[PDB]
């Protein structure tokens, strides 16, 4: 009944885990995200973006053109359920979201939207009954 999890990244294009389970008993869930590499966000930035799996492609396409100042996420993108800002080496961030925003009928994917990272840096998130 833990309603928090920690996902790390580094100077590669992989997350530390590729599956996150959110307990349906949680009212809110927190994802802590840390970058343990030594390269900065200009060249090796990472973020954690959550969307329904069918929407990842379009969110990633539009987000790549939104710019670093918009964390590579289109401003007001209604397909993004929750996201963190981009972080570089030695930085940490987190995001908390309401578990009621998720449905048991849908599939979800978390991924990094820094240009060129989404194909490898992605995982599945599911609501655990
Ligand atoms: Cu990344």
């Amino acid at each position: 009944a833990s309603c928090e999890t920690t996902v790390t990244s580094g100077d590669t294009m992989t997350y530390s885990t590729r599956s996150i389970s959110v307990p349906a008993s949680c009212a809110e869930f927190t994802v802590n995200f840390e970058h343990k590499g030594h390269m900065p966000k200009t060249g090796m930035g990472h973020n954690w973006v959550l969307a329904k799996s069918a929407d990842v492609g379009d969110v990633a396409k539009e987000g790549a053109h939104a710019g670093a100042d918009n964390n590579f996420v289109t401003p007001g993108d209604k397909r993004v359920i929750a996201f963190t800002p981009i972080i570089g080496g030695g930085e940490k961030t987190s995001v908390k979201f309401k578990v009621s925003a998720l449905s048991k009928d849908e599939a979800y994917t978390y991924f990094c939207s820094y240009p060129g990272h989404f194909s490898m840096m992605r995982g599945t998130l599911k609501l655990e009954e």
